[PDB]
């Protein structure tokens, strides 16, 4: 394993969301997942839609649009629909709304999707470097995650209790300090150019590797 992964390096990630006053952080962890593996298979990087994944992957996966949902279910909707829209076909509205898919507009598929074992960071790390960007969930009910601007977030009362999906887009060290690179979805404005590098190997800080999972084509 490389001592440090950036897939934006490689071109596997794409420009930073805003979900604005739609909880819809799930649908946007799920759809940069999704649009790593798109690249890496057809060399082509698109934005997937967001949006159809808030108004079609609902009850029936356990999940409630703009009110939250899960990264893995959001998988299983695209496989049972054997596909979903571009983000331009089905734009980012921010709200719930009734299901317009369109087969026509359909950018990419998954055949299946893998859950990693719980807090194994280890494992994360030897995903995100041979298979790419993972969906994971994390605590980010502190104001320190909010305020964030630089270096390596590291909260002593963060617990595994997490409640906030993003995409963990690498790994690295800064100054000693190991890290995972964290693509959030809150805009640009957001610490780093919308990103976060997040203290790793501290004991599953935030749960960061609590719930991971990525999707395969
Ligand atoms: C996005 C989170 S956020 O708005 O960025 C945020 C930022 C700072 C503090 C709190 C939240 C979703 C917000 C849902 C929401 C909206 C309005 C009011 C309350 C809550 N959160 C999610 O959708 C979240 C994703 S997750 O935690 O990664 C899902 C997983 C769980 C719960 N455990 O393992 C996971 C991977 N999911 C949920 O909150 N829910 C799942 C579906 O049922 C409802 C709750």
């Amino acid at each position: 394993l490389p001592d440090s992964v950036d897939w934006r390096e490689k071109g596997c990630v794409t420009e930073v969301k805003y979900q604005g006053s739609c909880g819809a952080c799930w649908a946007f962890s799920a759809v940069g997942a999704l649009e790593a593996q798109l690249k890496l298979k057809t060399g082509k990087l698109v934005s997937l839609s967001a949006q159809n994944l808030v108004d079609c992957s609902t009850k029936k996966y356990g999940n409630k649009g703009c009110n939250g949902g899960f990264m893995t279910t959001a998988f299983q909707y695209i496989i049972d629909n054997k596909g979903i829209d571009s983000d331009a076909s089905y734009p980012y509205k921010a709200m719930d709304q009734k299901c317009q898919y369109d087969s026509a507009y359909r950018a990419a598929t998954c055949r299946k999707y893998t859950e990693l074992p719980y807090g194994r960071e280890d494992v994360l790390k030897e995903a995100v470097a041979n298979k790419g960007p993972v969906s994971v969930g994390v605590d980010a009910r502190h104001p320190s995650f909010f305020l964030y601007r630089s270096g390596v977030y590291y909260e002593p009362s963060c617990t595994q209790n997490v409640n906030h999906g993003v995409l963990v887009v690498g790994y690295g060290d800064l100054n000693g300090k190991e890290y995972w690179l964290v693509k959030n979805s809150w805009g640009h404005n957001f610490g780093e150019k919308g990103y976060i590098r997040m203290a790793r190997n501290k004991g599953n800080h935030c749960g960061i590797a609590s719930f991971p999972s990525y999707p395969e084509i």
